[PDB]
């Protein structure tokens, strides 16, 4: 049901209005994030996440990309799905803070070596 289900909750994201929009954040881009561990649907999640990406808050993103390694059942669809991320984060150069560098150590020298 749950992947049925996920829909109208994803629907909700299309504004932001009050802090219950960002609890929506929370827990809405939690579970999102969360049913792309159970089978390895975070595919959807990264390329969820460009749709999503699309839509545009950016610390209510950093931890949902955070997610990469912490639960990565593969580490070959880890190098293309990162290299997408730092691709669509290139651009507006704030990045690279701390998430961004830390994730190009692990990518660039983890994914091939």
């Amino acid at each position: 049901d749950c992947n049925s289900a996920l829909d109208q909750l994803l629907v909700l994201e299309k504004k932001t209005r009050q802090a219950s929009d960002l609890a929506s954040s929370k827990e809405v881009l939690a579970k999102i994030v969360d049913l792309l561990a159970s089978r390895n649907k975070w595919d959807d999640l990264n390329e969820q996440l460009t749709l999503l990406s699309k839509k545009h808050i950016q610390y209510m993103i950093q931890k949902v990309m955070e997610y990469l390694k912490s639960s990565k059942s593969l580490d070959l669809n880890t190098r293309i799905s990162v290299i997408e991320t730092i691709r669509v984060v290139t651009e507006n150069k704030i990045f690279v803070e701390v998430e961004r560098a830390r994730v190009t150590k692990d990518l660039v020298e983890i994914k091939k070596e």
